[PDB]
């Protein structure tokens, strides 16, 4: 359960925005998870390519990170990959309301 | 492998002269690598976006990992991370 582990999907800076109802429920058991997970950076990549900061606040000490991964357009599955990613990005905006 | 360390949005800023030269053979690499998020964490915790430019299609990401207070090595860990963050500013 992704929301139990990493909190609810929403627009706030402190929230994650990635995941549709199927992914949030099935976590890493999701049908297409491996096709998503391939874009997650290795430790080398994460510290190599990212903008890393350290911020101290009431809540504690945070390791901030920013970057962007260039998707390989020469990859045969590129068209399917962008669709799968686009599907889960801000997917919370399509979730039926609670009330 | 990952380009020069600098202040530009397109550059990485993490790494001192020893890490940039020794890569994953660096003495304390394993103690750094432990903070890198798993795939689950990366897509769970991060703000993911998609931008299209001349160069191609980019997967943007933002987030922050809270370090562990309880962790015995906490004080050493923050020093090691602080050492490599914007370390390029001390390259004389």
């Amino acid at each position: 359960n992704v929301t139990q582990a990493f909190g609810r999907r929403g627009p706030e800076q402190t929230q994650g925005n990635f995941g549709d109802q199927e992914l949030i429920r099935q976590g890493t058991d999701y049908k297409h998870w491996p096709q998503i997970a391939q874009f997650a950076p290795s430790a080398s990549a994460f510290f190599g390519m990212s903008r890393i900061g350290m911020e101290v606040t009431p809540s504690g000490t945070w390791l901030t990170y920013t970057g962007a991964i260039k998707l390989d357009d020469k990859d045969p599955n590129f068209k399917d990959q962008v669709i799968l990613l686009n599907k889960h990005i801000d997917a919370y905006k399509t979730f039926p309301p609670t009330e």
